[PDB]
């Protein structure tokens, strides 16, 4: 395999489907693998994972309440994987694409997994997953990711955002009926006060609960750059590692740039390989490459707001996705096929960065 990087792929539409008659590129085995269908529904399933099962007497009580919020009927399909499945079930998974298991295997330590898994997932069969300390506020089928009505009232009252590359005979709200193929909700206000590195991102999209469509490319972007970045990051990565990375670009592999065991590795390891802040920096990525190739690509924004005109000028003269376009969002927003969702969606009750009370309607999930 060749093992891109996902930083310095300014050259490359990440959009753009490859084709073959009758491979190599890790990014391109993805794709092929788990082809992206932004016409097709997102999955009505939820994921979860712990090192037990809900019926195991280890099963932590103070979960157990939690758990019993995604697990019931739901008109949705709920699957609880626990550590003695994961592996087989990845194995099954990614049997077309062995190098992705391998890494995940060599992972150092239990955190690094855990947070890996939920791309895995997703990437391979989309639905939701949450972890285990969250608690489902409101049905999934009300989400304004799935709810007609809501994504009808999104189409009906806003217009698609121009950026500068774009056609506007090409630009329509109404492509997002067929669901956005990622949902993410704001951790962290890119406007706070606090810039401690508590949150890890200016911009910060909560890890704890994420809803996709199969083969996404964000997740397909993220998946490849933990991947590279474990193989050339261990000690045993089981295959030349040096031989197959970017020449240009080596220092983007190695972790410790930002070999790791499980002695070695501390929190902000953990921050610069799984955690929220490659995440984020993954999706900002991947919103500015886009408007860069591509004339269709959908802009909503029904906040507009104070930062409405650098927010157009960034758009429309620099072709680039500005911060402030997430800031102070209190409906939902639409990039591309990615729905971003106010701070109260999946972070209510923080009683900070303007985060409404789970009684508000745009709260859905409680993080416990
Ligand atoms: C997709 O979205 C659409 C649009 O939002 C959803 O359709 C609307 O669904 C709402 C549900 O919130 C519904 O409003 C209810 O209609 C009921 C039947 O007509 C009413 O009986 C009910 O009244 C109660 O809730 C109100 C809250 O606004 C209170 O003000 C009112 O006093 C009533 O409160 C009593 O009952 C509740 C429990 O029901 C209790 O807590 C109180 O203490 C009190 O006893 C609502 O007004 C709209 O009618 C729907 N709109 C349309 C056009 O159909 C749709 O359901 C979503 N789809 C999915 C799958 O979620
Ligand atoms: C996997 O994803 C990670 C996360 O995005 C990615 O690491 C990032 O790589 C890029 C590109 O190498 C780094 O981007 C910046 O590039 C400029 C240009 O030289 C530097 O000046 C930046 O750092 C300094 O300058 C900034 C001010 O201008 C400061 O904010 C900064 O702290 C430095 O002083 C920076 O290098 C980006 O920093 C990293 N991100 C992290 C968290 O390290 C990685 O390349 C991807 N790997 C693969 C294999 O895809």
């Amino acid at each position: 395999t060749l093992l891109p990087t996902t930083s310095h792929s300014q050259d490359i539409n990440l959009k753009k489907q490859i084709t073959v008659n009758k491979l190599h590129n890790l990014r391109d085995q993805l794709s092929f693998a788990f082809p992206y269908d932004s016409q097709a529904p997102i999955p009505q399933r939820v994921w979860q994972t712990w090192k037990v099962g809900a019926d195991d007497k280890n099963f932590p009580s103070s979960f157990r309440t939690y758990q019993k919020t995604w697990s019931g009927s739901y008109s949705y399909q709920y699957s609880l994987i626990s550590d003695d499945s994961i592996i087989p079930f990845l194995e099954n998974l990614y049997a077309p694409v062995p190098i992705v298991i391998q890494a995940f295997k060599l992972m150092p330590g239990n955190i690094l997994k855990a947070d890996f898994l939920r791309y895995l997932l997703l990437f391979a069969r989309g639905g939701i997953y949450s972890d285990m300390d969250t608690m489902l506020l409101k049905p999934i089928d009300s989400w304004p990711s799935q709810n007609k009505s809501w994504l009808n009232n999104i189409i009906d009252l806003n217009k698609p955002i121009p950026y500068k590359n774009s056609k506007p005979s090409l630009l329509s709200s109404d492509e997002i009926s067929h669901q956005p193929g990622l949902v993410i909700g704001i951790e962290a206000d890119p406007d706070r006060d606090d810039w401690s590195e508590w949150y890890a991102r200016r911009i910060q999209f909560c890890q704890w609960t994420i809803q996709a469509k199969p083969g996404h490319p964000i997740l397909r972007e993220l998946i490849l750059n933990i991947t590279a970045t474990t193989l050339a990051s261990v000690q045993n990565p089981g295959v030349p590692v040096s031989e197959m990375i970017d020449p240009r670009f080596e220092e983007d592999y190695n972790v410790n740039y930002r070999l790791k065991n499980n002695k070695n590795v501390d929190g902000s390891d953990i921050m610069n390989w799984t955690g929220p802040g490659i995440f984020s920096d993954i999706i900002f990525e991947y919103m500015n490459n886009v408007l860069r190739y591509n004339s269709d690509i959908l802009l909503i924004n029904p906040n507009l707001r104070k930062f409405y005109k650098k927010i157009s000028e960034s758009l429309q003269s620099s072709n680039s996705m500005p911060w402030e376009f997430f800031s102070f969002l209190k409906e939902p927003v639409i990039v591309d096929d990615v729905m971003v969702l106010p701070i109260t969606s999946f972070s209510p009750d923080v009683g900070q960065m303007g985060a409404q009370s789970s009684d508000d309607k745009m709260a859905f999930v409680k993080h416990m």
